[PDB]
């Protein structure tokens, strides 16, 4: 079985994402496309790569390409830097191809928000929001409602149950309005796996803390993503390349 | 001297900025497209429309397509209520037509960044950050030095000593990494007189406090652009249409 | 009652157009910006600007940016000389306001394709095609039948009648298959009235013959526009600005 | 030695070839993504697949995206049969990864003009044309001298003989005017080895006589590809696809 994704694999990959990013006028450096931006949520997901990215298989595997993750902090009172973690400012584009996922997770600092730019983005999500750390915060615009799942959806072999909880779904389209996805709320999204063409959006969230192998001293070593599935939480780190 | 816009001057500016943003990929809703969007910032700047947005003249006026501006509140917990205002989200995209400009300003609690999508953006701006209050502010990398002027740069007239504060310059093109304009920082930008086209610029900052058309009780009425020149400051909000 | 284009008007027309173009990758350089490129189909036309480009008033008006026109005799056996004029190559970008048309006419030699970028193209056409000179012609691929007209089709004031031997109907969206409109077939074409955006149209052709203000003799003050009105088939020469 | 392509290699191949080009807005219909797309000039050079599209190596191969080859006959007096399979459109986009090439060759009856869309293109050709037949030959504007080939280019091997003719190098980039390559002239491109995304070219010319998948009977069983080298020469149609 898959453990990892060959050199080949993963270049052919990662390049076509770029190219496909620079084509949509996306601004890519060479630092942005690194051994970190293919992401395998799990070991049990380089199985993706048995098929490839156009077997239509359901699998949690994505590109990432960040171009800014601005903490923000300068000009800010200190009186603020407590909470400074919950702001900053952060700019992806996300390639994810026919059938795979962006598996189910929350962040509890993290404020994101989508536009779909190539494609169709599914999104499932949970309408409530978990508690992380004090119980007291702040509420102005809850997460709306949603529709209930479309039939036909195809889940990950062995993460199905990680989807239990995430009951409203949205079909987001090219030129629709932006979507947001408050923070302490589950979530996730696949490209249709009948897709002609990559999904490709554009995320415009707070900064992301996401330890690589500081702003603020208390924002060494933050991890600020959380995975349903115990197995997606651990890959998310890391990159196989063989 | 002109005092107003006509409709029509202002539907066929909003319609083609609409258009050429749309050709961008960029996602304009119909809500988006409003009398607000066309700003003029201060009644000596209506002037702009005697001759016209592709006269090349020197004057102080924009379009902007916001179509995200994301409190970012829902979840924050109470304790950082009272630096919520210095984050949140905003994505709008600004088009400014060949020698016309955003004029010298700064926000003292949001920070901005840039993402040029068409044309050239030349940006004017103070290395140093004003000192608003005197309290502790924070730091972890301030602006660049940038470099001088080039020659040729044509200021609006009567506004041309509200720019003596923005030594630094510089020009970024499409495909640029992306350009952090810290808060507290003046600055100010144009679309170089001789482009053949109109700058077409994504900004993604923290929240715009901009009382155009409340997500915390102290949000309210609260606005976060102070303008060099008082003209620009007062009269900066609601277009006269004629 | 108008009689020509301002200069402001025209230069705005024009230059809106080529920025719209370039957004959209089309290759434009200056030399194809000019005094001809903005086209009035007839002095009654020139009403079109009384109330603007959007407006959504049927006038026929439009813009083309021609990239290419190569005659292709290069390198073609002297024998074929004689219908050479036949041959060629000429690609075009054009841009077409709401509601407004290019008007009925037909080409004796050229055969042309449209390649819709942004918008929606209705073209209106005759399936069967007239004879100009010898009667003698191959045949292949004859003009599809398309469908009727669809309601609420609004004409241009006065010129309602020339319109009626376009009895076939077809609307193209981007990402159609290309259309092709055989020579000798009468044809015209309009952008929807209630369209949010100019419609933005590629043509593919074999050479545009059309005498400015030779590849070879025969070539030359070689006229290949008939139209329908007599009104516009002056007007397509020049273009009057005040 | 590969001697073909797997089935996997390419789907993915054209299907990634087909995203950009529909991110590009050229447009693809399902058709023109089909089993001879993809396109691999002689059994030698199959072994481009065997470290892939992205390993930047000197090959010749390339997708096609064919979205018109109109004959361009219907309308054509019959006098003129003789000389219509030099017109006709054809509009094409080719896609040519890093260090890849369309070999050498010239075309009796097809010019062509070339648009670059995203990377670049280097073009290798002779300025001089070669002599078919030897009958009367029409001139109007012959190629351009063009300049010396820089140092850096590396050719396929066992193929590098048949570049020597090809002594004229230009370099074509995105937003550059159309470049015209005439009929019976000598000509091959490639994509820059260091180029971070495929090179993407619209090719607008004359009808394609390539039996691939009849307008006029002499054009039945017609070839109009004639290659440098034998090897890309013969084994040059139907792509080994296991
Ligand atoms: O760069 C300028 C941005 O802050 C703008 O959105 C505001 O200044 C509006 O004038
Ligand atoms: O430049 C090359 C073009 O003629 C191509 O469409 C053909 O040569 C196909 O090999
Ligand atoms: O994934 C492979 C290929 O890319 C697809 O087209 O068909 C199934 C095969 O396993
Ligand atoms: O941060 C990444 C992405 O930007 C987010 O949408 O989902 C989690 C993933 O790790
Ligand atoms: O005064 C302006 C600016 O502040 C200075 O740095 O360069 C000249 C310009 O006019
Ligand atoms: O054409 C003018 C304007 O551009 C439009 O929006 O409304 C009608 C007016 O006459
Ligand atoms: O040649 C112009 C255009 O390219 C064609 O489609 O219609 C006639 C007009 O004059
Ligand atoms: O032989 C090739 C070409 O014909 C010549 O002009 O430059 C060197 C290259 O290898
Ligand atoms: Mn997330
Ligand atoms: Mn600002
Ligand atoms: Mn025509
Ligand atoms: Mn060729």
């Amino acid at each position: 079985t898959r453990t990892a994704i060959s050199r080949r694999e993963y270049d052919e990959w990662l390049s076509e994402a770029a190219s496909l990013a620079r084509a949509l006028r996306y601004p890519v450096t060479p630092e942005m496309v690194n051994d970190s931006a293919g992401i395998v949520f799990g070991d049990d997901q380089y199985e993706a790569f048995a098929h490839g990215l156009w077997s239509r298989e359901p699998y949690e595997v994505m590109v990432i390409l960040e171009s800014l993750n601005e903490p923000a902090v300068d000009g800010l009172p200190a009186a603020g830097a407590a909470h400074a973690e919950y702001s900053g400012l952060c700019d992806k584009l996300m390639i994810v191809h026919p059938g795979k996922f962006c598996p189910p997770h929350f962040h509890q600092r993290k404020t994101e928000s989508y536009e779909v730019v190539l494609g169709e983005m599914e999104v499932f999500y949970a309408p409530e929001p978990v508690t992380v750390g004090d119980d007291d915060v702040l509420s102005f615009s809850p997460m709306p409602e949603g529709s209930p799942w479309p039939e036909g959806v195809a889940l990950p072999a062995g993460r199905e149950d990680s989807y239990a909880g995430l009951t409203s779904y949205v079909r987001l389209r090219a030129g629709d309005p932006k979507f947001v996805m408050h923070r302490k709320h589950l979530h996730a999204f696949r490209c249709p796996a009948d897709s002609p063409v990559p999904l490709v959006v554009r995320e415009v969230s707070t900064y992301s803390h996401e330890p690589t192998e500081a702003p603020l001293p208390q924002w060494r070593g933050l991890h600020d993503n959380t995975f349903v599935a115990e197995a997606a939480n651990s890959g998310r780190l890391a990159t196989a390349i063989a």
